[PDB]
């Protein structure tokens, strides 16, 4: 429509006129806020054979103050998509403004919970509230799209609209029009995908008024039970996409925009190990296969790699991690099994082009498999080549199927295997079959093993087939050539001849064969093996390795290698790669050029041998280095007490009266004399205090009062120094009524209830109309027995400034209001000389809040990426605390001793000074009259991992300075 550069048809995307299967991964640049790490991120996506990410923006980290947009220093958005260049990888904008994406708000900053109007509606208020956001995130979208030299090929605007309640009418096509028309008008010209959250239609072409380019929807058919991670419902596994697509938008490609990659977990759940069980390497061979069945041209999987919610940035079910049990680990690290299956479909889609030129058919239980119990459905192409997507008919099943196949072919119809013997799907496991596949101009008849890759070289072909352990397969070949095995026992391989082709079978062993038939090599794996291939792009005018063109992705390389290949390039007679290592591995790669003559891995010339074959071999040795981490228990522990509140000598004067008679939240209208809704007053994030002023009769006996600051809040109340109870909390409970009893009170003397609150993170805002984001925290109810409430005059803060916000590098949500927080302490180099010594190991002997400061030295070795996490012991059942954790500044630790589950928490390479000097600050909140400590406090690291990544700069860590705007 506006640019020429992408457009696509009934069947897939073009890119430069040229089809392209996009295979994608959801990456959140906000959750990694260190440009250096998310080059790494981009690098580890490239290997698994993508070419996409997709990502989110968070507005209500980059405008925080209403009128001020700051996307600057660590939420700069264009290093991210420099990474991306520099990587290879297109990317798919997701700007929102609405995000979801279990991040506070959903996306929204806290001071739309004062906008007169419903939220993701055409109401003027809340389309007025947007247009600053968009205009400039939208801008800076517009600047790297592939119409000008950068890495943005889709956008989409808003996110899952697809439910509304409460008047909306829904869907409202003005509403999606004018979200549509902003990106336009900031100079977004590359296609509109949607993505609705179930395949309902909305906003398909065609729909008139407010529809996209190409509709996309989302799909988590396994859901988010990670207690039970083998169990796989019947009936789970979707069977009615393709049929779906062809009603609801035939004249685009299939598009899921969010395929589960993983999934949440809440406070109190049972932890991401167990989602990554669940969405492990069976979920993905059997579930992203079968999309592949639906002839999906567009596929991006949330999350890919899912980062940390570092500095309140999540949503109030969410706890610290969001490693999501994603294929790329929280801390960075690609061990899991699901990340190598990953990399052998993704790779499977990067060379196979007739797979988007073929005829999908309705899946079958007869007809291409002999048995019942499985089921295939077929893709299939005259000369372009056919696909067969085989499982189990029961998806769940752990049963071993032996099946012959019966398949159409250009030579005719056959029944594999001809040779003898039976195929073998295993259990949880899915096969994509392949007949007349294109291997540069030789025509693979069938395979049933499948194809990770292939590759045309000066020298010949090769081709790369894995199966799992203990399954027979047969492949044959268009060529009058005979078969010789050049590598491997000749034993299991069985071979025969006809007029115009070769039959070969084999048995799947942890011995590699290789075999030859005219200028084509095979390589015949199992799945384990296969696992430590990779297929690098070979640049030959740079380091580079490019976007995923049909040229640079035809001059690709085979290498087998370890934990991980980056790149390759030839310059001059040396062969450059770059490969991480985590053990002593043996690399080989396969189609050297032929001017290659020397090979340097990580800019290190590297002794090789050439077999008689044509393969470089050569041995990368691993030997860890010390790692010296310091005890977190022995060092210099400075402490202050960070509740003085709760003192008779504090002076409350400069904190803003909570005193507005008429609340601007529509969703709540007020329940007391004046709001004590947080969000009225600016303060949307952290732990926020409450301070109550009365005059005593004598006679008062109890204060009740409904506190809400979101799922596993907690809160402590005090009169004056008397401490009268906590809610300790439960995941459950997102407000608490509580009823405390009074000491004896003078009559005539002043008092003050001092309340804090713990603000998990403001909620979502999924449903259209209901405006749960506008949910407001604090205190929603009291009662002070036997006293009008208007006894009570309220003071309140959160933050200091509020939307004011202090800290411009860290972002508006990092800190809270406790007194330390408000004053800095938490930066570098706080003003503790003067302060008492003190552990937060020894903790408080009765409730309250302390804060802890102390430094270390970190010197770890150049040329090591070493993942370091913080410890919080629970090794018995604990008493009710909480805690926050800043390191230089920044809150990369939220704990809760009751409710959990997390209790390693990993803090990344930039943010840490692994040559220098480090600051932790420690909040420990006691909700128990006896107080309450750690009982433990570690550094910890996990296999030191030999890199080819750069220095990691320190991102910008401001250290302390006096804060002229605080209440002191
Ligand atoms: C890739 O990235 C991943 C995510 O970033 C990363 O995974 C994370 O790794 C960290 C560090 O290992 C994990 O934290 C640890 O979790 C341990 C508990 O889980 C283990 O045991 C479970 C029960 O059997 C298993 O279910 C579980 O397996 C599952 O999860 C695995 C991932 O971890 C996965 O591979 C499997 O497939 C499976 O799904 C798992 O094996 C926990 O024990 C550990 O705490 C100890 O270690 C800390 C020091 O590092 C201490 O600070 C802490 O106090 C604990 O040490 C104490 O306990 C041990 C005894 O059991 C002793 O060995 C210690 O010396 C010490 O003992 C003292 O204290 C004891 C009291 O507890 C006492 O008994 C002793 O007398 C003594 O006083 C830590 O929390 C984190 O959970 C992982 N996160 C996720 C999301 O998975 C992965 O590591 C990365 N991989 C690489 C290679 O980089
Ligand atoms: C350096 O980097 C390397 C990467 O480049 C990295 O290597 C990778 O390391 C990870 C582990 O961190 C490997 O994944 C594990 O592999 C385990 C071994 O099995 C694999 O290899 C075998 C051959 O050697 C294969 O036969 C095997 O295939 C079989 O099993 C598959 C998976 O179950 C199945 O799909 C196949 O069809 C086939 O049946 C497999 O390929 C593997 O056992 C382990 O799986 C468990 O953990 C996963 C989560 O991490 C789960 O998703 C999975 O379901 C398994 O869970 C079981 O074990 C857990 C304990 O960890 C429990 O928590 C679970 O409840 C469950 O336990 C039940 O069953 C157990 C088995 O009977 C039993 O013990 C329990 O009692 C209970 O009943 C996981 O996939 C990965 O393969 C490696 N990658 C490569 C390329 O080599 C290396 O580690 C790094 N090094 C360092 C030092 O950091
Ligand atoms: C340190 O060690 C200590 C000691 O071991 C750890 O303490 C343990 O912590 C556990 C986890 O917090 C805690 O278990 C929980 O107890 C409560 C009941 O008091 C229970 O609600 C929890 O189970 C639910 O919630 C979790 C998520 O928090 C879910 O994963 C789980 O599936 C359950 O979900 C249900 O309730 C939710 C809230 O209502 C719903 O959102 C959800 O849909 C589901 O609701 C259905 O079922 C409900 C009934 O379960 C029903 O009401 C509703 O109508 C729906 O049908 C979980 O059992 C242990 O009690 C605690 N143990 C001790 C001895 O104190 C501590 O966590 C550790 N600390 C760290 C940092 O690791
Ligand atoms: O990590 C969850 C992820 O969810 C996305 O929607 C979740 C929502 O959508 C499904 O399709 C289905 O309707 C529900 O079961 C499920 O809750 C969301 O778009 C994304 O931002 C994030 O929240
Ligand atoms: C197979 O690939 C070769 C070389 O790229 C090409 O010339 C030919 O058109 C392809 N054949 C088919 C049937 O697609
Ligand atoms: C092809 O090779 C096989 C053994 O690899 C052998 O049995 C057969 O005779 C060969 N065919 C011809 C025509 O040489
Ligand atoms: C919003 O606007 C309407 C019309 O001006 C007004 O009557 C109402 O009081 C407002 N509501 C809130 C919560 O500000
Ligand atoms: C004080 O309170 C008690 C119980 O709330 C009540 O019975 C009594 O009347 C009150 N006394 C005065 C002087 O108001
Ligand atoms: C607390 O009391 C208020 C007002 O009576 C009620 O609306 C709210 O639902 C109660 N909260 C809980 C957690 O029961
Ligand atoms: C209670 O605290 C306030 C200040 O927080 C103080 O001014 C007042 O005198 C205290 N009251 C008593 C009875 O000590
Ligand atoms: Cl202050």
């Amino acid at each position: 429509l506006l640019q020429k550069y992408v457009t696509w048809d009934d069947k897939s995307l073009f890119i430069n006129g040229e089809r392209i299967m996009i295979f994608s991964g959801e990456f959140h640049p906000f959750r990694l806020p260190v440009k250096e790490l998310q080059l790494d991120i981009f690098q580890k996506v490239k290997a698994l054979g993508f070419n996409c990410v997709s990502f989110y923006v968070d507005w209500a980290l980059v405008e925080g103050k209403p009128g001020e947009y700051r996307a600057d220093g660590i939420f700069d958005l264009e290093p991210f998509f420099d990474a991306a260049s520099e990587a290879g990888i297109y990317l798919l904008a997701r700007p929102g403004p609405y995000i979801n994406a279990e991040s506070s708000g959903g996306g929204f900053p806290g001071w739309l919970q004062r906008v007169n109007g419903t939220l993701r509606s055409s109401d003027k208020a809340y389309l007025d509230a947007t247009d600053n956001y968009v205009s400039h995130v939208a801008a800076t979208i517009a600047k790297y799209q592939i119409t000008n030299g950068g890495p943005i090929i889709l956008y989409q605007p808003e996110n899952e609209y697809t439910s509304g309640c409460c008047g909306v009418e829904f869907p409202d096509p003005v509403y999606m029009q004018y979200v549509e028309d902003q990106a336009r008008n900031a100079g977004v010209v590359i296609p509109l995908i949607n993505n609705d959250a179930s395949a309902s239609g909305n906003n398909a072409p065609g729909t008139g008024k407010g529809a996209v380019d190409i509709y996309g929807h989302d799909s988590y058919p396994l859901g988010f039970d990670c207690a039970n991670p083998t169990v796989w419902p019947s009936g789970d596994l979707p069977t009615n996409f393709r049929t779906l697509h062809l009603e609801q938008s035939p004249t685009t490609p299939y598009a899921i925009v969010q395929f589960q990659g993983g999934s949440y977990d809440p406070w109190g759940g049972p932890g991401f190990a167990a989602c990554s069980e669940l969405l492990n390497n069976e979920f993905e061979r059997v579930f992203y296969k079968n999309d592949f069945s639906f002839q999906i041209a567009i596929m991006n999987l949330y999350m890919i790699f899912g980062g940390t919610n570092w500095g309140n940035l999540g949503y109030p079910n969410g706890y610290t991690s969001y490693d999501y049990g994603s294929a790329v680990t929280e801390s960075r690290n690609i061990t899991r099994e699901k990340y190598s299956e990953l990399k052998l479909l993704g790779n499977f889609a990067k060379v196979s082009p007739g797979y988007l030129t073929a005829s999908p058919g309705n899946l079958t239980t007869s007809g291409y498999a002999d048995t019942t119990d499985l089921t295939v459905t077929p893709l299939l192409g005259n000369s372009t080549g056919s696909f067969f997507v085989v499982r189990h008919s029961d998806y769940s099943s752990e049963e071993s199927t032996s099946y012959k196949l019966r398949l159409p072919t250009s030579a005719g119809s056959v029944t594999i295997p001809q040779l003898g013997g039976t195929l073998t799907l295993n259990g949880r496991d899915s096969k994509i079959h392949v007949t007349d596949y294109n291997v540069s101009g030789t025509n693979i008849i069938y395979s049933t093993a499948e194809v990770f890759t292939w590759k045309k070289f000066a020298d010949g072909k090769v081709l790369v087939l894995y199966g799992g352990a203990g399954e027979h397969h047969e492949l044959a070949i268009s060529t009058k050539s005979n078969v010789t095995v050049i590598e491997g026992s000749e034993s299991g391989i069985s071979s025969k001849q006809t007029s115009s082709s070769v039959v070969v079978g084999w048995d799947v062993s942890t011995t590699r064969r290789i075999i030859q038939v005219g200028d084509l090599k095979i390589l015949l794996l199992d799945r384990n093996s296969a696992y430590n291939y990779w297929v690098p792009q070979l640049a030959t005018d740079g380091t580079s390795p490019g976007f995923s063109t049909p040229e640079k992705v035809a001059s690709s390389i085979i290498v087998k290698a370890g934990y991980l290949v980056r790149t390759a390039y030839l310059k001059g007679s040396g062969l450059y790669l770059t490969a991480d290592f985590n053990a002593t591995t043996s690399v080989e790669v396969i189609g050297v050029p032929s001017t290659a003559k020397n090979l340097f891995i990580n800019g290190d010339k590297t002794s090789h041998t050439v077999d008689k074959n044509g393969i470089w071999s050569a041995t990368v040795d691993y030997n860890a280095p010390d790692i010296s981490l310091p005890s977190l228990k022995d060092l210099d522990w400075k402490y202050v007490d960070t509740l003085p509140e709760i003192q008779s000598s504090y002076d409350d004067s400069l904190w803003p009266a909570a005193d507005l008679k008429q609340t601007k939240n529509t969703l709540r209208s007020l329940t007391t004399p004046t709001s004590l809704y947080s969000s009225d007053y600016g303060f949307h994030t952290g732990y926020l205090l409450y301070r109550g002023h009365f005059t005593a009769t004598g006679n008062e006996s109890t204060f009740a009062i409904d506190t809400q600051g979101g799922s596993a809040f907690g809160s402590s109340v005090w009169l004056n120094g008397t401490y009268l109870g906590s809610w300790t909390g439960l995941y459950a409970n997102s407000d608490y009524n509580a009823t405390y009893n009074l000491p004896q009170l003078q009559a005539g003397k002043t008092y003050v209830i001092t309340v804090v609150i713990d603000n998990m993170g403001l909620e979502e805002n999924w449903t259209v109309g209901e405006d749960l984001m506008k949910t407001p925290r604090g205190i929603l109810n009291f009662l002070l027995a036997g006293r009008p409430s208007s006894a009570i005059s309220w003071k309140l803060t959160g933050n200091l400034g509020g939307e004011d916000y202090e800290d411009k590098v860290r972002g508006p949500l990092n800190e809270g209001g406790l007194y330390a927080e408000r004053q800095g302490f938490h930066q570098p180099e706080p003003p503790s000389q003067n302060w008492k010594s003190s552990s937060p190991l020894e903790g408080l002997s009765e409730a309250g809040i302390g804060f802890y400061s102390a430094s270390f030295d970190l010197d770890l070795p150049k040329g090591w990426d070493v993942p370091l996490f913080l410890n919080i012991g629970n090794s018995t059942t604990p008493s009710p605390y909480r805690v926050q954790v800043y390191v230089n500044g920044y809150q990369y630790a939220k704990y809760i001793s009751n409710i959990g589950p997390q209790t390693s928490f990993p803090v990344p390479e930039g943010i840490l000074n692994y040559r220098g000097t480090n600051w932790l600050a420690v909040t420990l909140w006691a909700l128990d009259s006896a107080g309450g400590k750690l009982e433990s406090l570690e550094l910890s690291y996990t296999t030191p991992v030999l890199t080819a990544l750069g220095e990691v700069e320190s991102v910008d860590q401001p250290k302390y300075k006096k804060r002229k705007g605080a209440y002191h």
